[PDB]
DNA sequence: ATACATACC
DNA sequence: TACTGGTATGTAT
DNA sequence: ATACATACC
DNA sequence: TACTGGTATGTAT
């Protein structure tokens, strides 16, 4: 089914006849060069999927008896390290994009609604969701889905403007605090929770735009800080509460819209949490991990702790510990500032490009752009590397590295142009026929 | 109603086209503005025509002379001896996309969005679609109306194509915007007057072979363009820019019209040219001039004393110039510019920390594009729309000179702040914001 | 170091 | 008519 | 120097 | 559902 085939891996998209929906996406998408690609993209996965089990065939009992004893001698290491004593808070805007239209044209309201265009929606609101809308489907195709469907383009600087907002309510109960995107967030509030306990009443007081006051436990917390939010806002927002980052993530996503959920920090609220929890709805584990993982019988944790020595054969080390992580219901207990970034890029869809002067001036306009974005933040960079979308959706990508660091337009461009060059010399003399060039600096010095 | 002063619109069912319009339109916001500024002009229309009728016979007399007297300086020195050619792309944005995408080369369609469209075709022009026309209107208009999002960077690729073409014939072209050029080609007609076959052959992408006259060359130029970009353009030739840019529209779309360079044939194309034709003579300046009977530019002349009373220095100045056939030929160099600014239309805020946020972000944007050129500036202005279409600017201007985004918003910010306050207790609702950064060293 | 894929919002 | 864009990282070479 | 209006693509 | 964005300049205060 690959990307196209409805994806209700989101809040608000359970109960939906995904044979109905399927139906209606391939009529719209049927012959078109993504459905091409698409296929050809799915019998990768299949072929990877074919080698794993092939791989699988070959293990013996005794190659399988050493690898569990070796994963459960990590696994005792994992469980002795088992930190109960953080409060992660998970905040997740709702609907964010659709929420923020619908406060500010209130006819919208009972509508299902989407932000985007009629090529791409980047989210639904919950009444759109129930058609099967949603956030990466084209909107042509979100129409045919749900006639009635108004699509609201975007607009970018009100979302930074809402999220501004946002943070500095976040700000009170974690200066730490990690924001991910506009619309999310974790929070640690151990510390701030410590020191609530014996706050007096007008610390924990609100006036409604009578006043309130919230408790002292985390719930109360975090309804205070959700509280804080729609009166500032006009917006709702919803919360995951739990030992970690991995729990308090899935969490979030559970009583949404506006709810919350609070695993109770004991590892048996832990454990009897993460039973029957299906692995797709945590995350890292996209379409195509979980197929993979479905190919072994893994369809919830408590599957993929019981396949773990497998996992360990099947998988690199870097997955299988992730896996195993996930399995115990382990993950961060403690928030990193946000580090030193190591790329920038730009990149643009347009209707084809085939004329080789019209590629290198599209080229020409993105390392400038891209020389504009470096300049902000004053970077210099190693690595230049563009991309290349042909209008099959095929993607390639070209770098090159240099000895010295590089950050105007003209060095940039210098280094692309080879590289771009290099492409269109390939296929002469038929041109390249693209939907998409990007570039991208990288190997900033650490 | 429909704005038909462009080329592919001329003899539409505008009875029909208007009706669509404004079922569309009536009872909107967007409409109680407009009816606003419909009354604002029409007031001025009648101060202007209470004016008129206090005018006497020796006011008009001494007026009379003094036009004459200035009519006289411009006449004198009628300079002949420039061929000035206007290019100008045929539908250019929609051309583009009907190039790159053959589906639809024979639809109707436009460029841009349902909020609005920057251009259509010429098989939508016959629908009434059309520039600055709402996408949700068009397709009332034009049900099968096909609307495709904007490719900035392919047409300023295309522009870049376009533009080295023209260095040629006129290395001190002057570029007007992405799709438009002026041309002096007075030089190139002296030295291609001996030059053989071999410098004046293209081949097809057969050769073809261009003539040594200005009709000619504007030929090999427009064979250029179709054969590096696929594209057409029109083009006029004049001896002045005012002439060739009505030249250009004339036999519009991938057509080509010339102005001979003797007075007797400026005279004869001026005569009966309606004034809107002439580029500088909007919607308003026309109603007003209608209002005096004047529909051409034969009238125009006619009423000059009439018009030196009725109106600023500069403006009969300028329509003097124009019943005269006269206007720049030759073509400066792109001085320096007066202004940047940033501006941008968003559904409704009304909350202050929201505009704060937006402005702010509007200031950096700014100031990123200043660093680009290293310009600074001591007047900075805020731009306010609010949700019933009313805009309001509010500027300020400091001793010293001024670029980061931080300097920006703190100017910006106090403006704003003002603005709200002068409000309070009702918070404003904004459509839009904007921020312009002028007064540069020079 | 490079190519391509996966994942997230 | 029309299937996004920015950043990190995993897998394989 | 400031505000608002017109014009162009 | 939905009426643009950038620059210059004219009109009036
Ligand atoms: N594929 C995509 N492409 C572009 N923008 C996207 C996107 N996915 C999301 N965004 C933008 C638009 C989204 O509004 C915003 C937040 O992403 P979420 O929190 O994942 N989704 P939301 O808040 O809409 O709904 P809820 O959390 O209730 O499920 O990021
Ligand atoms: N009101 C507007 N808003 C935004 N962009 C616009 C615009 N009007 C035009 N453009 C953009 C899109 C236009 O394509 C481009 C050139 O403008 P023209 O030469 O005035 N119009 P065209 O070339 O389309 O048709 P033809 O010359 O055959 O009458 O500028
Ligand atoms: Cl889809
Ligand atoms: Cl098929
Ligand atoms: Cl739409
Ligand atoms: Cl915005
Ligand atoms: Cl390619
Ligand atoms: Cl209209
Ligand atoms: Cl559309
Ligand atoms: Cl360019
Ligand atoms: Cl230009
Ligand atoms: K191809
Ligand atoms: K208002
Ligand atoms: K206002
Ligand atoms: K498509
Ligand atoms: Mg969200
Ligand atoms: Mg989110
Ligand atoms: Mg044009
Ligand atoms: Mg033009």
């Amino acid at each position: 089914l690959l990307r196209m085939g409805l994806n209700d891996n989101k809040a608000g998209m359970e109960g939906l006849d995904k044979e109905k929906i399927n139906k209606i996406i391939m009529e719209a998408t049927k012959g078109s060069r993504f459905y091409g690609n698409e296929l050809k993209k799915e019998k990768q996965v299949n072929q990877r999927i074919e080698n794993m089990m092939q791989q699988k065939a070959q293990i013996t009992s005794q190659q399988l008896r050493k690898a569990q004893l070796q994963v459960d001698r990590f696994a005792m290491e994992l469980e002795q390290s088992r930190n109960l004593s953080n409060t992660i808070v998970h905040i997740d805007m709702d609907a964010f994009y659709a929420a923020v239209e619908m406060r500010d044209n209130p006819e919208l309201k009972d509508k299902p609604i989407a932000v985007g265009s009629m090529s791409m929606l980047s989210t639904s609101n919950y009444h759109a969701r129930r058609f099967g809308v949603r956030a990466a489907m084209p909107g042509f195709i979100a129409k045919r889905l749900c006639p009635q469907l108004i699509i609201v383009p975007p607009n970018f600087d009100k979302y930074r403007a809402v999220s501004k907002e946002v943070k500095e309510i976040l700000a009170d109960y974690d200066p730490n605090f990690m924001a991910m995107s506009l619309d999310e967030a974790y929070l640690n509030i151990t510390k701030h929770l410590e020191e609530r306990q014996n706050w007096p009443e007008d610390k924990r007081r609100y006036f409604i735009k009578n006043s309130v006051v919230f408790g002292t436990s985390a719930q109360e917390v975090v309804k205070e800080i959700r509280f804080r939010i729609e009166q500032k806002t006009t917006l709702t927002a919803s919360a995951g509460i739990a030992p970690n980052t991995m729990l308090a993530k899935v969490c979030s996503d559970k009583n949404k819209p506006n709810g919350q959920y609070q695993i109770l920090p004991n590892r048996q609220a832990v454990m009897d949490f993460i039973k029957d929890l299906p692995i797709r709805k945590v995350s890292g584990i996209g379409k195509v991990t979980e197929k993979m993982l479905k190919a072994l019988g893994i369809i919830t944790c408590t599957e993929l702790y019981q396949q773990r020595a497998l996992l360990s054969l099947l998988f690199s080390e870097t997955s299988w510990h992730y896996f195993l992580h996930i399995s115990l219901g382990l993950g961060s207990t403690h928030l990193t500032r946000d580090g030193e970034r190591k790329s920038m890029s730009v990149e643009r869809t347009f209707s084809e490009i085939n004329k080789a002067e019209e590629q290198y001036s599209l080229c020409q306009e993105l390392c400038s752009e891209l020389a504009q974005d470096l300049q902000k933040e004053r970077l210099k960079g190693r690595t230049v590397t563009i991309k290349l979308k042909n209008v099959n959706f095929e993607v390639k990508t070209r770098a090159s590295t240099v000895s010295s660091v590089v950050s105007t337009a003209e060095e940039i461009f210098a280094i692309a142009k080879e590289l771009l060059k290099t492409e269109i010399d390939a296929d002469f003399p038929h041109p390249l026929r693209l939907r998409l060039m990007g570039v991208r600096i990288s190997s900033f010095p650490n």
